[PDB]
């Protein structure tokens, strides 16, 4: 339908370049795949900083993934994940950068690691919220739900635990079918 979707992807210190390469090609595929419906897209890079890559304005005016993502610079920082779903919240989401009104609002989160600062997300809860953690930080029950807090209910469906970046592959292969 008639969706704003926003990628918010960690950039942190701790990814090494092929993952945060991986992260670039999983929002292309995505992207490629929705191409020609009603689908807008906006991508956010956080770390210590939240740098906006491109806005749905952006997205509208050239709808090219290669183009809009082609100089992300990977910002080796810190995680600070809760300035940065508030920032896709109140910064991302606005008419004036090409947002809907009537449009769903979907968040798409993915990061290898817990946040770094803390707060509330209590101005992005009415966002459609999944998380994908990645990585041996998140090889237990315990150390994932840590995640919980970011996402939309219930956890087994909008938190996804990929035990590798080379796991983004078959993540899409999986999202490509949901697709009708
Ligand atoms: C199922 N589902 C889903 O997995 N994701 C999803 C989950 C992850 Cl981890 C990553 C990415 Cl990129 C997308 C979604 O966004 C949806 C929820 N959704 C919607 C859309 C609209 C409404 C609404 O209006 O209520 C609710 N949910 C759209 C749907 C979807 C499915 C596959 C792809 C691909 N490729 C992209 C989007």
């Amino acid at each position: 339908m008639n969706v704003d979707l926003v990628f918010l992807f960690d950039g942190s210190m701790s990814l090494q370049p092929d993952e945060f390469q991986k992260i670039l090609d999983f929002m292309k595929d995505v992207m490629k795949k929705l191409s020609n419906t009603s689908y807008q897209f906006a991508a956010v890079q956080f770390s210590t900083s939240y740098k906006t890559e491109f806005d749905f304005s952006d997205y509208v005016k050239r709808k090219d993934p290669d183009a809009l993502l082609k100089h992300v610079k990977h910002m080796l920082l810190l995680t600070n994940t809760f300035g940065a779903i508030n920032y896709v919240a109140t910064e991302v989401f606005r008419e004036e950068l090409g947002a809907r009104p009537d449009a769903t609002k979907v968040l798409i989160i993915i990061t290898d690691g817990e946040a770094t600062d803390s707060g509330n997300i209590d101005a992005a809860k009415d966002i459609i919220r999944y998380i994908i953690g990645i990585g041996k930080h998140f090889q237990t029950k315990e150390s994932q739900e840590t995640l919980h807090k970011f996402a939309s209910k219930p956890a087994s469906e909008f938190v996804k635990i990929l035990d590798t970046f080379e796991k983004l592959k078959d993540l899409f292969t999986e999202l490509q079918k949901k697709i009708y």
